[PDB]
């Protein structure tokens, strides 16, 4: 797992993340349905959705990423003992919403992308080797459930 000092630095850039996190999740999602369109087809609520002024403009698409990066800060700021929030978190993405763990993969990139996109100053090359560490955590520990429940993702 991360030491202190990487704990740290993903905890600073995520203070940043709280600032607005509303605004945060629509850009990730955004990323992540431009970079990823077969992402977008998981979502019943705006899968219809085809242009970027189309998804900024959804309030749907906008509470679905923020409550995405809410749920993430929670696990972030356990650094790692997160079995707990971690739990429904799987089940869910794991019965109800099957995301393949590749899916995963995409939105981490998607996150650290927006983060080093608007926050530099607080995102340098360790810190985003730091965050890095941390959702490839999230992903290993969530694969891990997906077995138990009974989804290969
Ligand atoms: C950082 C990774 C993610 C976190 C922390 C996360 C968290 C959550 C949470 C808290 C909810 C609402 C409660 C629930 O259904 O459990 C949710 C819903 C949902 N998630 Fe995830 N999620 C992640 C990644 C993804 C990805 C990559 C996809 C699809 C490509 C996805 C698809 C969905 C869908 C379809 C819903 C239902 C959306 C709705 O209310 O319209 N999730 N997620
Ligand atoms: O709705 N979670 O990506
Ligand atoms: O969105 N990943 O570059």
């Amino acid at each position: 797992g991360l030491s202190d000092g990487e704990w740290q630095q993903v905890l600073n850039v995520w203070g940043k993340v709280e600032a607005d996190i509303a605004g945060h999740g629509q850009e990730v999602l955004i990323r992540l349905f431009t970079g990823h369109p077969e992402t977008l087809e998981k979502f019943d609520k705006f899968k219809h959705l085809k242009t970027e002024a189309e998804m900024k403009a959804s309030e749907d698409l906008k509470k679905v990423g923020t409550v995405v990066l809410t749920a993430l800060g929670g696990i972030l700021k356990k650094k790692g003992h997160h079995e707990a929030e971690l739990k429904p978190l799987a089940q869910s993405h794991a019965t109800k919403h099957k995301i393949p763990i590749k899916y995963l993969e995409f939105i981490s990139d998607a996150i650290i992308h927006v983060l080093h996109s608007k926050h530099p100053g607080d995102f340098g090359a360790d810190a985003q080797g730091a965050m890095t560490k941390a959702l490839e955590l999230f992903r290993n520990d969530i694969a891990a459930k997906y077995k138990e429940l009974g989804f290969q993702g």
